[PDB]
């Protein structure tokens, strides 16, 4: 019915997640509702030892005392609940985080996430003190867990209502529980560490981001302290010593921790008022392991690579900002020649690339440099086409200020007398040609106008011939 | 000549790093070469206590025993070198990392980086065991420190790593068996085993080898020391007041062995060009790097959730632009459909973005896309125009071209107006033209407003004779 000894539930075979069918079969045979308690923390912090206490046994989850990690994967121990009749207590012992020999550092987050998803009570095991790194890791994995859970979902309860209750344990605790001159309980110490700072300013955003998350996903928190259990020369073989050879405060602290778990941990639930049993827990194991194996848990690349990308992206923005202010050398969009525009773009592009290199950091494959290159190319066509229509629009304005009076004169009839229209057009064409600061479009605008008015010239000549005969 | 007591060298004023001028002047007055030893680690790990041991004193850098952080900023203690005549030993005690009350989490990286840049021996203080998080933190800050050094440097130059301090990794409250794969190891062999890059060059190894290849490069000379729990757990709060026979005897011996190694192997701090650092040059380094940090030269390690938010939101905007670019399937008959199709396209890109977005704070990636799509709308709104003009102008050259030739011949030397009106209706009947239809025609009729009168003049003259 229940398990005399724990078994491995989830293995890391090679570097894939593998479920143990023997443990699944035993688990799915559990017909009672299950209270699931999981422990997670850095490796070599006495997690397996503490979990054996919850089972009320002296041995169980394997314990070791070298610098090397010991527990691998996630282990399962289904035992009768010692206090709640007709309930099964489900204990989950986990591979510790931060193993400096483990190549698959991302598997840490997978085990962390699985512990949050499978448990109803989550025991976060830390040493000496609350560290910001422990807070940020809980923050990061909680967000990744909620995202994965949303990618595997189909009324009013939010996803956060199904996260487990948080139990924060402090091992080898020695520092004074005193904050700003006031003595505090372990719970008040936890609250002070997790309390968002008041206000809305930028000075507070980063501090409050993980705490707003933990406040949201873990409303019910509990903190426990544990003294050093014995002299350090006796920590190896600790599980061999009877309670009267350990520190009395530690023995009582372990008892108070176990009593809280037995009295406050709840049956795991699922959306729709469903009480989880062994079979439904097996479905949760298979569901989430497959979701992780198919990529539903996001993966963040190493922080040095992410920071390099942020700095290179900033470097490209400073590069185009320096090429945009350097185009003040162009004192005129109607430039005289087109090659002077191209040369000024080249010197500005060349200067902007230097400021990019100055502000860049490990731009692998020049991927961010090539991006800047295609941006500056777009800046070339953008200035070459705005140059064209700056020449046209200015030249067209001169055609209506030099030739405007002649158009009115011809419309009146001044040149209906008995070829002196052509003579004055040529002198006004040279007038137009002498106007400084006309772009490269000058000849085109003028010739297009002369062809527009080449049909009026013929008619004026015709009329001149007709009137010559009359007298 | 030297300091009887330590002073604060760099303060945390509000949340900016500010240098204490009094300490700078005392430092710059030190004329002897300096051996600079700095300690860095998570807070409440006995850093200040251990530094007082290097000073050979029972008090010095302030020590406290509550859960709250104690040391703030960076403190400096210039003392005579205990073995080398005419040398000054410079001790740097640092604010601990990971303070859960500290809003300016980025100031951790600044203090770490300054400790690396100002020291010749770097003491990395950790508890119980070598942690992967401690390795990654050293990796990140070392890379950021080299970047800060590179942005403030302007001949056959020495490597940058050759000026980084020697690494001393201390393990406090050490209890685990120094045994790896059945073989007993020394503390140094334990450190090297933790930092040894894995062989293979495959992808399964890249992440593991990234921090270790870095630390191998910048810290070739490494040393590891273990320290037992120093005393009974009820007496740790008063450690610096207790005599040696109330501490663990192995701890007293371990502290002495640590101090002796530091004194015997630490080198005078050097700079490029065979320059030996003294008090004045150390002051110049302090001012150089503190100002560089205040001007933004030191990158900041962001929260992992924000890095994921930007990576996924950046993917979401690209997924948004993929569907608004695919919505183009230009000689359309109507102009308001241009606005209508842009509205359906802009609304479609916003909808696909939200589907793939994650923690878009301030709507910064949405608002950017909103103003981004407007530039795509206006770009197509006027590009339709110039496709209509160029087409409509082309029809004026095939419908009015023959009439223009007729006027040059003399066919209309008034029934010219009659055929212009019939060709104007011809042009108006030409299917498939945009808003420029009226534009080319009116500009053309204004171009051709002077020919009508001249032929009229000729017709009058011809009627006479
Ligand atoms: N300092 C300390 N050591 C402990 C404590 N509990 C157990 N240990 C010892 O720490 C070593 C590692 O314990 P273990 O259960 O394997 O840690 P785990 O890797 O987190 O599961 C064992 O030798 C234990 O005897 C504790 O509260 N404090
Ligand atoms: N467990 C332990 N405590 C220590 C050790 N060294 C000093 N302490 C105590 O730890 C507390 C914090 O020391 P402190 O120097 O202020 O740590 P810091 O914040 O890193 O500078 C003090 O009460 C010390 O008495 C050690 O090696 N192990
Ligand atoms: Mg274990
Ligand atoms: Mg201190």
């Amino acid at each position: 019915i229940h398990m005399s000894d724990p078994m491995c539930l989830i293995e890391n075979f090679n570097e894939q997640l593998k479920v143990n069918q023997e443990a699944l079969e035993i688990l799915s045979a559990i017909t009672q509702p299950v209270v699931v308690v999981a422990i997670v923390g850095l490796y070599r912090t006495g997690k397996s030892y503490l979990m054996n206490k919850l089972a009320g046994k002296n041995k169980g989850f394997s314990v070791a005392s070298t610098v090397q990690s010991h527990t691998k994967g996630i282990w399962i121990w289904c035992v009768p609940h010692p206090n709640w009749p007709n309930h099964t207590l489900v204990l989950l012992d986990t591979e510790g985080l931060g193993d400096v020999e483990k190549a698959d550092n991302k598997n840490d987050i997978q085990i962390f996430a699985l512990a949050l998803l499978l448990s109803s009570t989550f025991v976060y095991n830390t040493v000496n003190k609350i560290d910001q790194g422990a807070i940020d890791l809980l923050h990061n994995v909680t967000e990744l867990t909620d995202l994965l859970k949303a990618r595997n979902s189909p009324d009013p309860a939010d996803s956060a209502s199904f996260f487990p209750d948080l139990v924060w344990t402090l091992r080898d605790f020695c520092l004074g529980l005193e904050i700003d001159g006031q003595l505090v309980t372990p719970d008040e110490y936890l609250e002070n560490s997790l309390r968002p700072k008041q206000g809305s300013d930028q000075r507070v955003q980063n501090f409050n981001l993980p705490r707003l998350c933990i406040q949201k996903f873990f409303p019910k928190k509990k903190c426990f302290i544990f003294d050093l259990p014995a002299h350090q020369k006796k920590l190896a073989q600790l599980e061999t010593l009877p309670d009267d050879e350990l520190e009395p405060e530690f023995v009582q602290q372990v008892t108070e921790f176990c009593s809280y778990i037995f009295s406050h941990s709840m049956t795991k639930t699922l959306p729709g008022g469903i009480m989880v049993n062994g079979s439904r827990l097996k479905n949760l194991v298979l569901t989430y392991v497959n979701a992780i194996s198919s990529g539903d848990l996001p993966c963040i690349e190493n922080a040095v690579l992410a920071l390099a990308q942020r700095e290179n992206s900033a470097a490209v923005q400073k590069a185009i900002a320096h090429y945009d202010q350097q185009m003040g050398q162009k004192v005129q969009l109607p430039m005289e020649t087109l090659q002077e525009l191209l040369d000024l773009h080249a010197t500005s592009e060349r200067e902007a690339i230097e400021v990019f290199m100055k502000n860049s950091f490990k731009d692998v494959d020049q991927s961010f440099q090539k991006e800047l290159e295609t941006l500056l190319d777009a800046k070339q066509n953008d200035i070459c086409k705005r140059n064209l229509e700056a020449s046209s629009d200015y030249c067209s304005a001169l055609l209506k200020d030099i030739f405007g009076p002649l158009e009115e004169a011809v419309k009146q009839g001044i040149y209906s007398k008995p070829n002196l229209f052509i003579q004055k057009t040529e002198e006004l064409k040279a007038k137009y040609y002498r106007e400084p600061r006309k772009g490269i479009q000058a000849e085109e605008v003028l010739q297009k106008y002369l062809k527009s008015k080449e049909s009026v010239s013929h008619a004026i000549l015709q009329t001149d011939q007709a009137l010559t005969e009359t007298e």
